[PDB]
């Protein structure tokens, strides 16, 4: 919500509450999302000031509050800020954020995570440029310097982050996106590659001194129709665990593809359809192995921009011989959300 | 505060700070409410919208800053999220919301949770139905349909928390409220009950697989009168520590009594009495033992709906041979409160 | 920003996002600020209400939301609430207000804490008077009950917090503050005592029962210009490390200087020039010492109100042979700050 708007400042703070509840056969344990309460709210602010008619500055703040943990111990279990960046924008020549921000292979990935409450899962947090990480420095552009209307492209730089774990960590890497959109279709490309760290290349899962993620992908978003593919691969990028072993690392190489197709009714009814595959190979002990394999059907209704509900239903296609221990069940989420 | 008011959206940021300090002799050990600053914040909104003529939908969040820790190693000490709901409410058909929220059995406990700073003493926060808890789902009804003045009654359903400790964890339960309320007058009951987890069942105190907690109000409130009684009982329900064997679990049985009475004068003083004791039976190697037994005298003065200071005096009557191990002295708060 | 204002209550929500690095060689680890991302944000309210003509209440809460840890398990590293105090204001007689707030002689301190990035090096936080600090009572006097003009005068009543560290607890203790500003010119001194807790005293380092601070403020605030100079000393206060044994305490005695010089030019360049010191002496085996010791060049430059960037560099002075193993190292920040 738009709650101060004044001297060429606008700020926004938004949020929501999320009443949210997975279920899956017994413990969960062995399920594609686990089994209980999920419940959770967020709390943000996206500012945007004028500083004159080509410059523009701006900074967002993101926080995520868990809301189904006790008032006890685990009071802070899962408890995050998702983003902190501040940056300038500035006629068409580009704009620049540092801060906690989104990885640019996001820029692909984005195009089918999607989903009501699932899926996007090769958009690991803290995972180079899949997903949100700290210290990313990103340069934009929009329509090509504003000489090519629906062509865009981003650099960015990824600062060293030596982390207590491997699995939060990362060196110092590069990537670049482009896309170009024009009525209707989207097409989009995103490469990045950076360094691991000595705690990373300590693990027993994955093997090499760099890593490396790229992504494709190709949208129809006009009217009230939404289809969207991504394929994408990494090379000792993508967390993986063996749960026999108690073993943990990445993976030496993984072979990705995301499918979304959804209609928006007019009513307030937005029906999903979802395939995910997540494949890894050269995985040490295990060699080739399934990491997600899964069918998506479900439903949001949106009351209004405010209020909505969804089921999301995760047919879990993951066999119980997954030689990760991978788990095997399927998973159904049902939400109601109110949002500002 | 109402920060934000359109398209049938309204935006409730709320807020409090409160400098707040206590006093009792010693270390406050053995005292009532503890020694010291206690000072903390407090931080939610509640958002409404207008879905049509029948039915809007709602949310809120609520969070806990505590104010009187360090900015070093203890910087999170008792911060926790306190509600986190979303919700839909139709016509004189009823409401309904999912996520963290009050246990109904608070329906009737809410009669006396009046006092200042203390009082509430059964209300416990991740108790099954008696406070505020995870994963639980509400039906409201107000006025029966909309057919009797004053009539409410609420079904809940409490969903399987599993946690780490005994103490904030519950197995699946239903529960109950229903209340009268005409002209000033107010009576309420309310039951709950609910399966307990094998590591509430593995606990030195309390016996039993099912917990149970019930409890009923009179109130009157008229004008510049407050007054209020609640009754109620509980098995394996109540939370205990035997401080001399360094022993925890839950009372086999309690009984409970809380009486309040204040008086609001219209130049913004609110004098306060209050009476509490709670009672356990059959606690394994102690038999019988009052948990809370005490008097309440204290008064708040508002400046006006944004500030006021208030004293609290706990006049402790637990014994300094209480079989547990319960504070025996004395406790006193004082605070003064900022809030929007 | 001022986002409610009703009915003599006016609220003030702000915040910031700012993109920050430091860049200091190697690890970092021998250097004065270290190195890597430092993102940071910030959230607070501050709230005025007028209860009558002569009478104001108000509070003020603000959090620390660091935005370079990951969303796994260091998530929550350096958060914290800043600020959490509510007071009544009256006519000419002075202001009181309680909670966690600044010490009183970061009434002196406050005049050379100017530096962009750094600086203020002996305004520890839970550090007695010299910073923010929780349970602090404190009293505050502007022009003299209204009777001389530029004339202020602070009286502080520290409350003990007995921590799990001695480097955040303290015990009761009183201190003071006076300042005269006129025309440009201010001057200000400022003194605090307090009793030592049994932790603290059973620290390798630092030897005595009552800890001292105080320090005084010249400076010179006219037009685009910014001078300031402090000077101050602590027995027993200020918190050190001995990096070599592992050992930790507090300084028998310190003896600070603290210098700023900065000028403001219309178009929005803020330089910026200081130099500080700290001196440690009768440290246990090792006597004499510096603490801190360096230039610091610097610039921000304000885009707006709203919008602003910086450098910060530390010609550290800091010698590689320092008996305590303090960094000797420099360190460069720049900063990207977005606030509202
Ligand atoms: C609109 C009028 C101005 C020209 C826009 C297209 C430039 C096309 C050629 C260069 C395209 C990027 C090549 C790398
Ligand atoms: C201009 C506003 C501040 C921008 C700071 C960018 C740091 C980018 C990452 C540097 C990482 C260095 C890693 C060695
Ligand atoms: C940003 C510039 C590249 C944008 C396109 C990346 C396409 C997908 C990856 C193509 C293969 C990369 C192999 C290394
Ligand atoms: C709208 C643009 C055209 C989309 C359909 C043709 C390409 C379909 C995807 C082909 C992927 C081939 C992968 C080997
Ligand atoms: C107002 C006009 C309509 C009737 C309202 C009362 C219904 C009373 C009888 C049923 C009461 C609940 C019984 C269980
Ligand atoms: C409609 C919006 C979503 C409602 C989810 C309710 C979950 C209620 C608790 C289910 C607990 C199951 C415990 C086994
Ligand atoms: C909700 C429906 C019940 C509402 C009234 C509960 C009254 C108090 C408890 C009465 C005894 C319960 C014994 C089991
Ligand atoms: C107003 C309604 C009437 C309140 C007074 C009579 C009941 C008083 C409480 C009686 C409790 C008896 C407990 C056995
Ligand atoms: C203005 C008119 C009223 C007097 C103001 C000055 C009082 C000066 C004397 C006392 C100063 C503080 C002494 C301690
Ligand atoms: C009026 C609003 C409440 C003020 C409470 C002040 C507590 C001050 C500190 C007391 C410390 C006692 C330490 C023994
Ligand atoms: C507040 C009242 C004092 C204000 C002035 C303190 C000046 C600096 C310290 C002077 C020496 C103190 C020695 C003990
Ligand atoms: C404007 C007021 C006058 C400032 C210049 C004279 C005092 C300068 C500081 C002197 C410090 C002496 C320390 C011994």
């Amino acid at each position: 919500a738009e709650i101060y708007n004044k001297d060429g400042n606008k700020v926004d703070l938004y949020g929501k509450a999320v009443g949210l509840h997975y279920f899956s056969k017994g413990n969960g344990e062995n399920s594609y999302g686990g089994n209980g309460d999920m419940t959770y709210a967020r709390l943000g602010f996206k500012g945007e000031t004028q500083i004159n008619s080509d410059l523009t500055g701006y900074g967002q703040w993101e926080y995520n509050f868990q809301g189904n943990n006790s008032e006890g111990a685990d009071a802070q279990t899962g408890n995050k800020t998702r983003l902190a960046f501040a940056g300038l924008k500035y006629a068409d020549v580009g704009s620049f954020d540092y801060g906690r921000n989104y990885g640019v292979v996001y820029d692909a990935l984005g195009y089918t995570d999607m989903l009501p409450e699932f899926g996007g899962d090769t958009a690991y947090s803290d995972d180079f440029f899949v997903g949100r990480v700290g210290g990313v420095a990103t340069y934009r552009n929009s329509n090509f310097f504003g000489l090519v209307d629906g062509l865009n492209f981003a650099v960015q730089y990824l600062g060293k982050n030596e982390r207590d774990t491997a699995r939060r960590s990362n060196g110092d890497g590069v990537g670049g996106s482009i896309s170009y959109e024009y009525e209707g279709f989207g097409i989009v490309g995103a490469y990045g590659a950076a360094d691991r760290t000595n705690l990373q290349e300590a693990q027993p899962l994955g093997n090499g001194k760099k890593a490396e993620q790229w992504a494709t992908g190709l949208k129809y978003d006009a009217n009230n129709i939404y289809l969207a593919a991504n394929y994408g691969e990494t090379r000792n990028a993508t967390p993986i665990t063996n749960k026999f072993t108690n073993t943990s690392g990445f993976a030496n190489k993984t072979q990705d593809v995301l499918l979304v197709a959804q209609y928006q009714f007019d009513f307030g009814l937005r029906p999903s359809i979802a395939y995910t595959k997540s494949k890894a190979k050269d995985v040490e002990g295990i060699g080739d192995v399934d990491l997600v394999n899964y069918f998506e059907v479900g439903a949001t209704y949106y009351f209004n921009k405010n209020m909505s509900t969804y089921v999301d239903y995760i047919i879990n296609q993951i066999d119980s011989d997954n030689k990760l221990g991978v788990g095997s069940d399927d998973t159904v989420a049902v939400g109601i959300v109110y949002q500002f």
